[PDB]
DNA sequence: GCCAGCGTTGGC
DNA sequence: GCCAACGCTGGC
């Protein structure tokens, strides 16, 4: 249960994803996942998420809890 | 006034 | 029962 940020190689260059362990609370242990575009603004849902790159790009099949596209 | 950190909840 | 999506706020 470590924070963990860098680059998400299944969005464009310079987006970064970051999972964020919570420490206490009934939820401790589970991690929220982020994300960051290239000029840093936070991200933390993939409507939030699409409402920027959803145009740019398919953002169907991107599971924003793995960070991938679904294969 | 902001926001990281956690709880709530509707939809499944 | 789980969890995506987001509401809330203590501490700053």
């Amino acid at each position: 249960m470590e924070r963990k940020r860098w680059e998400c190689p299944a969005l464009p260059q310079g987006w970064e994803r970051e999972e964020v362990p919570r420490r206490s609370g009934l939820s401790a242990g589970h991690r929220d996942v982020f994300y960051y575009s290239p000029s840093g603004k936070k991200f933390r849902s993939k409507p939030q998420l699409a409402r920027y790159l959803g145009g740019s790009m398919d953002l169907s099949t991107f599971d924003f809890r793995t960070g991938k596209m679904l294969m």
